[PDB]
DNA sequence: TTGACTCTCTTAAGAGAGTCA
DNA sequence: TTGACTCTCTTAAGAGAGTCA
């Protein structure tokens, strides 16, 4: 809703609820040839999922308050930033999974940014093998490496030059 | 269907007319502050194009023969690969240019690999910053760098660990 | 047979809003 | 007021097919 009191209110009501998830430990490449520990914060698979959340999409969830008899709703992950910018350089922001887990709501693993920055993460070598994200990544992300290139750069002929 | 022979001709009349495009010189950065050079051949940017091409997108244009009496027709950039694999590991193989310049249609500027693995590139090092990629980068990603996020992992209270 | 247009679709990272009870 | 569903949309890397002369 419109104050700023209001707000905060929200985003602790969500803090509240997301705190009850259960609380999952995923083990994580970072880079480097080194693992760490994540503790993801998971929406439940199903109704009931918590206070104000239902879901919208296979992997989408919208969180729902009524405040001065308005219902006011927002993507789920988009709550802990409700005070931020909602662009940067007229691109629009997006919650961001630093642990590329999408059920999880756990704050601390959500970052607010473009949707290209968002989706490079997919394939950063991350926090101990390069990663140059000015938000640091949790870890290595999940389409890092050499690739499955079927064909490369070739011609029949003479007419190209790299 | 067409032979192999009438695939090849094919290849041979495309690279015949993308050969006489408009030849670009473009400095480009490779990488551990290393600059380089790529050699873009640039469809028209208007009608005509060139024997054979007509745009069906803003930057998407189709290639077209007629074979005994049967108009066939093929993504302006997948004919270098008529005669590769056109999946792998259950995904479809997409042209991916590694100059990230969509009008060019050098074929040594393209490889033929998944969508996952075309999108990755733009965020890449490039060749002499830690390109990883078995057919390597000609350039480094034109997204590749810090990122411009607005807002990192936060919580206001006390219910969540990293 | 060819050119120059037209339309909609795929993917996987993200969104908004309506219908009922 | 709250819950549990429904639907379509955005983006930026890529696609296929129709009409007309
Ligand atoms: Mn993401
Ligand atoms: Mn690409
Ligand atoms: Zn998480
Ligand atoms: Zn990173
Ligand atoms: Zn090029
Ligand atoms: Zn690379």
């Amino acid at each position: 809703a419109l104050t700023n009191a209001q707000i905060l209110a929200v985003i602790d009501s969500w803090e509240e609820t997301v705190g009850q998830f259960p609380v999952i430990t995923h083990h994580v490449p970072l880079g480097g040839g080194l693992q760490g520990t994540l503790h993801c914060y998971e929406i439940p698979l199903a109704a009931p999922y918590g206070v104000g959340f239902a879901k919208n999409g296979p992997t989408r969830w919208q969180y729902k308050r009524t405040i001065n008899q308005v219902v006011h709703r927002w993507g789920s992950h988009t709550v802990p930033f409700l005070l931020e910018p909602d662009n940067i350089n007229g691109k629009t922001c997006t919650a961001s999974h630093l642990c590329h887990n999408t059920r999880c709501h756990n704050p601390l693993h959500l970052c607010w940014e473009s949707l290209d920055d968002n989706k490079g993460r997919n394939w950063c070598p991350g926090p101990n093998g390069g990663c140059v994200h000015a938000v640091v990544c949790l870890r290595q992300g999940p389409l890092y490496g050499p690739g499955a290139t079927v064909a490369g750069p070739q011609q029949r002929g003479s007419h190209f030059v790299v």
